[PDB]
């Protein structure tokens, strides 16, 4: 059985002065130490995140997959590369540059490294073009942020994008980014612990309660990061509301929990009971191993949590291999 | 066996002028309709929120209690009553009558109807003043908003307040209000499904990761509303972050999951699996039955989820009744 990890990120070699050529405050670039082993994602002139080789260097990444026992890894852009706020033609350009970088990275060993495209989502026309092009060019689908400022997934532009992908049999992974919280969550990585899972839950819900899933064709393949946030756990609150308020029910014809057959989630929930509640709510067919490699708060032993749970033989196979094979049409 | 509902709310009978004497524009009052079965919480001259009778009628509440088999019920201010933005010294008094009004509602019957108080939390001194006098007066503890603007519970000022309450041996129910989200959660009661649980989780993690518990004594009896939100579901992720980053660990000397013996949660989670997972995280002694009566999104069949679960019979007894009596001081 081949182990598949479908949530991992990369960042290419981009010089400071080139990030500038797009935007001197918000275009990210990669400062690497001369040692070669480490560096940081930068932002204008500011440190954004400490990183290490496996992020940019595909050769190095292979050992680490050998070491982890990971055969096939589907990887994508680091969310900070998204460029969703920017002027649209630069973002469309930026995306095309990055999705090419990504193809290269994978070319090192295209059998074992698969990529996902980023798109200039603030512009529906350019975004569908990049989606279609980049999948022509090798990508197995797209990764988008869960929202566009105060447009959430129920917005018509975002729905139309999912609908473009649906119609072209292009899979989508949705990653939270640009977290709500303004000024309250500056210490202890709260943005990662509180805002992020709520962000993701809210992507799922914006689609459910807006009646979006009645409009998007049933053939869409859409997956949600980090177990779909707290979605599964708060699903009962959601149904309850739905049953007792017209305003909650107005746009959503079926109970919200009936819609769990319309998307997938990854496995990264960091706890045996959570994963089980998750697989319980979602079904063993809709969960995929993702690790969030190679970041500090990803699963440092990939598959560990699944490999050693109270779970089905076939279910574990589905989660570590089966599900993702189909979702991404990876020839097992 | 005597069922206790420790999460409910009231609004008082304040005459517009006898209210506006505080703020002609922002002090909330209650308008009682034609028949007498329906109302509206009014803001100065504005229609804020319509309301059914049991929010204001103690005599009527009793009948509904008897109909549910609730023997004792603890009720607190509706979040609109808070006024944590308001000029301290004014609210210091405004809180006082809110709390006297409360006692006035709990006068009709004290064996069965119990009160917690609100405070002018924006000024520490006035709030500490008020809590003590209000408890002395006959309130059983207090209810606070989870946050005050950008000021979360890791605040030395808030922390101080809680340490005060532990020392005077006063219990505290934490409720989420004034939800994060800016312009984003506008339909389908999204703030209540997403913002609310995130907020409650934020409040709990604020104490844990800030180190607040290594400075606040074991004597604080603090409960968090709505099952602690998504806290118990996401605990796995926090322990993982903590293990993997210095900034998560920097102020919290022990793994976050160990602090689960320093607080309580109510049980309003509206799902069998969620409840068991939550008791699995918190234990039978730290989960109390709360309905959120009389709001529509409260539990209809009060106690139903607990009584309908595969849990230890005496565990059931503790949620329903045992724990709350100890926690609040309710004669069995
Ligand atoms: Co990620
Ligand atoms: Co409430």
């Amino acid at each position: 059985k081949p182990r598949i990890d479908m949530h991992s990120h990369f960042f290419p070699r981009i010089s400071e002065q080139e990030a500038a050529k797009f935007d001197a405050n918000h275009a990210p670039w990669l400062q690497v130490s001369a040692k070669g082993d480490t560096g940081s994602i930068m932002m204008g002139k500011n440190n954004f995140r400490p990183v290490y080789q496996a992020l940019w260097d595909p050769a190095f990444r292979i050992e680490e997959m050998d070491a982890q026992g990971v055969d096939v890894q589907v990887t994508c852009a680091t969310p900070v590369m998204f460029g969703y706020t920017w002027e649209a033609n630069k973002a469309a350009q930026w995306a095309e540059r990055m999705n090419d970088f990504a193809l290269e990275f994978a070319a090192h060993n295209p059998q074992r490294i698969k990529v996902l495209a980023q798109v200039p989502l603030q512009d529906l026309d350019l975004a569908c073009k990049e989606a279609s092009r980049a999948v022509a060019a090798g990508h197995l689908g797209i990764q988008i942020g869960n929202h566009l400022g105060d447009k959430d997934l129920d917005d018509a532009t975002l729905e139309a994008f999912l609908t473009h992908c649906a119609n072209e049999d292009i899979p989508i992974l949705v990653h939270p980014w640009d977290m709500m919280g303004g000024q309250r969550m500056k210490k202890w990585m709260l943005p990662w612990l509180v805002a992020m899972p709520a962000e993701t839950q809210l992507a799922i819900l914006s689609l459910i309660l807006s009646g979006a899933f009645e409009r998007i064709p049933k053939s869409l393949k859409i997956c949600f990061g980090y177990g779909g946030g707290s979605f599964a756990f708060l699903l009962g609150r959601v149904d309850n509301a739905w049953r007792h308020r017209d305003i909650v029910r107005e746009d959503c014809p079926r109970p919200p929990s009936e819609y769990v057959d319309r998307f997938f989630v990854d496995s990264a929930v960091f706890n045996p009971g959570a994963l089980e509640l998750l697989v319980s709510v979602m079904g063993e067919d809709r969960v995929m191993l993702g690790s969030d490699y190679p970041f500090p708060l990803g699963e440092q032993k990939i598959g560990g949590l699944v490999l050693s749970s109270n779970l089905g033989e076939s279910a574990k196979d589905k989660i570590i291999s089966g599900n993702a094979s189909k979702f991404f049409n990876i020839n097992v």
